[PDB]
Parts: C-alpha cells; sequence; structure tokens
C-alpha cells in the first residue's frame, strides 16, 4: 500500500506524464488559436483554484441547513454565499427570486426545472433548433425520433424565426400556442444573435395559460452587466449555464419567483418544487467544489470590470459582424445586438462544413449552423473567449479579416476540387495556403494574454 | 560597403583619440562574457526577471504584455491610479532605485 | 594596438561572429556616441530613420520630437525620424503598422 504522500500529494506532472502532457497540450492549442465558439470562454485562475480544492470530498445531499449528513458547517455557508451572490449578480430582490445554484450543468438545470413544474408528456414550446434554439427546449427528426430527453420525456413542439427577416415571428409563436397549448414557452436560445421581447412572450403565455422559462445561458454574463433586456422582468423561472459568457465554472443555476403573485391573494409555488427535483429526484450530491468556484465566478461577474468586459464583447461583436458585411458577406438579421453573429454561407454556395472544417485547420474553431430555418448553410461566431484574452474591436477587425481569408481559401478549394465533400478533402492537403494562414493564426494568438494559469510555466511554448 | 564608412565616421569624423582604458577593460568584459558563468549568468538574470514578474501579478499588477523575455519588467501603474513619479520617489527612499 | 586587436576579435568571440562576415569598431565613447556614428556612416544628413517610439519602449537616440514639434534628439536635429509603435491592445511591436 502507497504511503499517502505517495499516491496522494505528488503533483499531477509525476503521478501521470500522460494526462499531464495532454493538459499542457491543450492550454498550448488555447493559446495559438482563435477561439469563436460562442459557448466558450476562459475562466479565471482563482475560479480554477475552487474547482480544483477539497471541495471535491464533500458530500452534502440535501440544501443548507437541512442536510441529511453532518459535517456540512462550512459547505452550508460557501453555497449560501454562492445563492446570495447569485442573486446580487441579476439584481434579484432575495424576497421575489430565489435561486438554486445544484445542478451539475445547464441540461441538468433545465430538466430539472421540468421536471418541477411539468408532469411526464406535459406540453411545451421552445426555439426550433434551425433558428437558432438548443437541444433541451425540445428537438425530433422528420422522422419522428425523439432525440433531446426534453421530447422523450415531455411533448415539444417548436417555434421558429421568419424565413425572410431572420427575427423570431410572435405572430406565428402566439397562433402555434393558441393551437399546441403548452404549459410551458421557453425562451432563450444558442444562435439568436438579437434581442428578445420578454414582454410579448408574458403576453403570449398569459393568452395561453403557459409558464414562461428563460434559457440565459448564452448571454448570462451581458444578462448581469444590463447589457441586454432582462429576462427576470417577465417570466417564471430563468436557467442558466454559468461557464459561457458569464465566464465561471462549468455549472447550473436555476432562478425562481417567489412571494406574492402580481394582480386571490395568490402566491408563488416554485421554490419548493424547483429544489425537490434537483435533489432527491434528479440529482446525488451536489458537487461543492462547482459551487465554490461558482461563488467565486459571481463575485467577479458582479464588479465594475466585469460590466466593462460585457460591453467589450458586443463591441467586438458588432466589428467583427460590421466587418465581414464590409466584406459583402451576409449575416442573419444584419447584425447583432449580443454576442454572436449569425455569418449566411448560402450567398457563397458553400455549406457551414466546409468553412468550419478550413477553418479548424488554421486553428480558428467555429461551427456550422443552420441558418434563417433551413447540410448547415452558415457558420456561428461568438465574441466572449477572444473577448477575455483581452481583444478589443481592431483586433476583432483582424479576426474578420482571418476569416475573409479562410473563406476565399474554401471558395478557392471548391472552385478547383469540387462541391462534394469527397473531392473538396483533396484540396484540403499539403496546401502552403492553408499552412500559411495557420502561421498567421498562431503568431496573432500568441500576442495575447491568458487567464487561468501561470503562462511563463507552460510546458509548449512554441 | 559598411567597414571604412564606419571606421571613418567614428574617427575623423566624430571622435578624437579613443579611450584607451575603456578599451582594455572593455576587452576584459568581453573575455569574461565568452565564460559558461555568463552563460549562467545570462540565464538567471532571464528567470529573475519572470520570477519577480510573476510576484507581481500574484499581487494584481499589471505588467506590459503580460511578463518578459528579456532582462526587464515594465510595470503600468495606471490601473491602481499611481504615477511613475510617485512610486519612484517613494522607494528611492528606502534604497529601491527604479525608473 | 594589440589591446584594440584583442578587444575586436573577443567582441567577434563573444557574439559567435565569422569574421569574413562580420567586423566590429570598438572605439564609440558610449552607446549614444557608438548609433550616432553608425547613422554618420551609412546616412547624409536630413535622410530619413524610423526607430521605436519612446512611449513604447524605445531610446532618445533612435529619434524623438514631441508633439510641439521640438526636436529633442540629435537623431531628430540631424535626420528626418519618423517613430513606429507597439500594439495598443498587446504591448508587443505592431509590425504591420511598421510595414
Ligand atoms: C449506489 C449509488 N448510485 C448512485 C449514487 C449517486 O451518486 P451522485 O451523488 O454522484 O449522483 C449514489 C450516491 N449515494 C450517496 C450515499 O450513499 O451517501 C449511490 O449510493
Ligand atoms: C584643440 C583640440 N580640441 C579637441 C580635441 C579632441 O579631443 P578628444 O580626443 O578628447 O576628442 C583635440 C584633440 N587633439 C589631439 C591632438 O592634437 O593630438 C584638440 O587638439
Amino acid at each position: 500500500m502507497d504511503p499517502v504522500s505517495v499516491w496522494g500529494n505528488t503533483p499531477l506532472a509525476t503521478v501521470d506524464p500522460e494526462i499531464h502532457d495532454l493538459i499542457e497540450k491543450e492550454k498550448h492549442r488555447q493559446c495559438r488559436g482563435i477561439e469563436l465558439i460562442a459557448s466558450e470562454n476562459f475562466t479565471s485562475f482563482a475560479v480554477i483554484e475552487a474547482l480544483g480544492s477539497a471541495l471535491t470530498n464533500k458530500y452534502s445531499e440535501g440544501m443548507p441547513g437541512n442536510r441529511y449528513y453532518g459535517g456540512n458547517e462550512f459547505i452550508d455557508q460557501i453555497e449560501n454565499l454562492c445563492r446570495s451572490r447569485a442573486l446580487q449578480a441579476f439584481h434579484l430582490d432575495a424576497q421575489s427570486w430565489g435561486v438554486n445554484v445544484q445542478p451539475y450543468s445547464g441540461s441538468p438545470a433545465n430538466f430539472a426545472a421540468y421536471t418541477a413544474v411539468l408532469n411526464p408528456h406535459d406540453r411545451i414550446m421552445g426555439l426550433d433548433l434551425p433558428s437558432g434554439g438548443h437541444l433541451t427546449h425540445g428537438y425530433y427528426t422528420s422522422g419522428g425520433k425523439k432525440i433531446s430527453a426534453t421530447s422523450i420525456y415531455f411533448e415539444s413542439l417548436p417555434y421558429k424565426v421568419n424565413s425572410t427577416t431572420g427575427y423570431i415571428d410572435y405572430d406565428r409563436l402566439e397562433e402555434k400556442a393558441l393551437d399546441f397549448r403548452p404549459k410551458l414557452i421557453i425562451c432563450g436560445g444558442s444562435a439568436y444573435p438579437r434581442d428578445w421581447d420578454y414582454k410579448r412572450f408574458r403576453e403570449i403565455a398569459d393568452k395561453c395559460g403557459a409558464l414562461l422559462l428563460c434559457d440565459m445561458a448564452h448571454t448570462s454574463g451581458l444578462v448581469a452587466a444590463q447589457e441586454v433586456n432582462s429576462p427576470f422582468e417577465y417570466c417564471d423561472i430563468v436557467t442558466t449555464t454559468t461557464h459561457k459568457s458569464l465566464r465561471g465554472p462549468r455549472a447550473g443555476m436555476i432562478f425562481y419567483r417567489k412571494g406574492p403573485k402580481p394582480p386571490e391573494n395568490a402566491v408563488y409555488d416554485f421554490e419548493d418544487k424547483i429544489n425537490f427535483a434537483v435533489f432527491p429526484s434528479l440529482q446525488g450530491g451536489p458537487h461543492n467544489h462547482q459551487i465554490g468556484a461558482l461563488a467565486v465566478a459571481l463575485k467577479q461577474a458582479a464588479s465594475p470590470g466585469f460590466k466593462a468586459y460585457a460591453k467589450q464583447v458586443k463591441a467586438n461583436a458588432v466589428a467583427l459582424g460590421n466587418y465581414l458585411m464590409g466584406k459583402g458577406y451576409s449575416l442573419v438579421t444584419g447584425g447583432t445586438e449580443n454576442h454572436l453573429v449569425l455569418w449566411d454561407l448560402r450567398p457563397l454556395g458553400l455549406t457551414g462544413n466546409k468553412v468550419e472544417k478550413l477553418c479548424d485547420l488554421c486553428n480558428i474553431t467555429v461551427n456550422k449552423n443552420a441558418v434563417f430555418g433551413d447540410a448547415p448553410g452558415g457558420v456561428r461566431i461568438g465574441a466572449p473567449a477572444m473577448t477575455s484574452r483581452g481583444l478589443v474591436e481592431k483586433d476583432f477587425e483582424q479576426i474578420g479579416e482571418f476569416l475573409h481569408r479562410a473563406v476565399t481559401l474554401t471558395l478557392e478549394i471548391q472552385k478547383e476540387h469540387g462541391k462534394l465533400l469527397k473531392d473538396f478533402n483533396k484540396g484540403l492537403v499539403n496546401n502552403k495556403a492553408i499552412e500559411d494562414l495557420k502561421a498567421d493564426v498562431e503568431k496573432f494568438s500568441a500576442t495575447f494574454d491568458m487567464p487561468g494559469f501561470l503562462v511563463s510555466e507552460m510546458k509548449y511554448k512554441d
């Protein structure tokens, strides 16, 4: 039996050189490309120190002051701190809003919210995936195969954007809701480049008797800084991830109205149902290292610096958008009001998969994305991650130039090898233009700061 | 065609007699710089600058370019609302000489 | 002569230079005279020069004139200097704007 220090106190670089080396290679990759995945970010070292800590050792099933085991003196304080900081970050009165901070991620947070307020097979609507919505808001194929757990255990129906403007068609949503009669309407999405008319959603929900939930995962950092419409003014429940624009660990939260209802002396009934759904119905012990790390992120999000970050994210998305748009490219809705742009590639005859593939070869990470609701004909581009490395508008205009080069090279490989993926991949090999672009992206990326670790100590600096 | 132009610029164009005590002292310094100890000194200078830079950033101080690849660190004091004048003056009084 | 010849040869050795490819002059009184003699060797009066801007980390002898147009460095008095700057985001040399 190994003495404690050999297995238990030796650092990772010695206990497991393989994993240490792979993480170091991943750190280097994060420092040598252009990260435009709109859901990604780079969190702080202080968050990561809480995440990688002894908090992982403690079981604390239940919730603070009402646990199933002992030894929770300090875990209770950490969870209570995290919860009160969550309410502060979003400027919520603790007598009108509560929050559960135990969900393991955003998707468990959504499914626990549904479990709390719906019965199995109850009806739900959310934004269609080709229109910018997320899997957890419901998804089934044309062949009827239920894919999302939301569509397996409840009855979902999507609403779409207008096929010519790309904005949410609020009239068709109201009509569909009166026909379908959902018990729950979901707003928020993954690839919608505009703000949300939450007042209109509330009017539609009240007209059809539905609860109204906003999944604010993508824009939660922007909501915290009061840079986009606040869903809390109008929604019954607000779910979120904590790792996207909020820049924290991977976790989820469920916010819920409490107290008297606005004008029978009726009161909200969400609190106990939401808490019970997370535990004991769906989850086990909370991940206390995530909760501690989340409390750190929420304190960082409440700071004047984070408000400046949120402004800069929106400004960088706009500058990138305008740059592409001055090159003659087409954006869905012709611009953005948030952290992302939707690049309609169809006027170029390119699929989003070809542009995504050549970009990845040049260390530019984007993702194909269906466009206007229609082989995805676009790509989604987000600003939070590279903004966190300190990039401002001119730097995002340089990102725009890099994207313009990558797309030109894609056209060039298509106009020489052909629109078939078996043919197109022939041009992606031994290609000096790709090799050059990659080199330029690498040298560009290396000039920027990186939160989360001591840069001078990284193993790979080439 | 640099050699003749450069030698001529130094003398007779710009300077008078060389300072031969400087040249002899410089010859000594160039012998010392060619030694394995000096290679280790130069590594140590770099390591010392990095270690100081990392210490300051850990306290929440801002370095220009966020680090160093050579012998110096540049410390941006504007985020603290301080001028270089005040910090230089105060620790000149504590026998710490910066600029 | 032997001391200067030794200084020159040790200069070439300390920087790992082939004497068929590199020569050295070791008489400059200091660094500022060295720079100004180099300029005098290869430039005519009023020839154009660029060096790193002083707020971007450059040195007086690389050129310096004020917002008001006052020529401070002798480099800017006797030649026509224009500075280049670091990238305002990163603090590294902005190579594209220099080009
Ligand atoms: C048999 C078994 N299976 C699954 C789980 C769930 O683990 P998570 O907390 O990671 O969700 C538990 C937790 N049991 C906790 C206990 O016995 O104290 C368990 O005992
Ligand atoms: C009148 C006069 N002025 C200036 C200088 C220049 O001195 P430096 O070498 O220190 O630059 C000399 C040198 N004249 C040397 C000689 O007559 O032998 C000089 O004779």
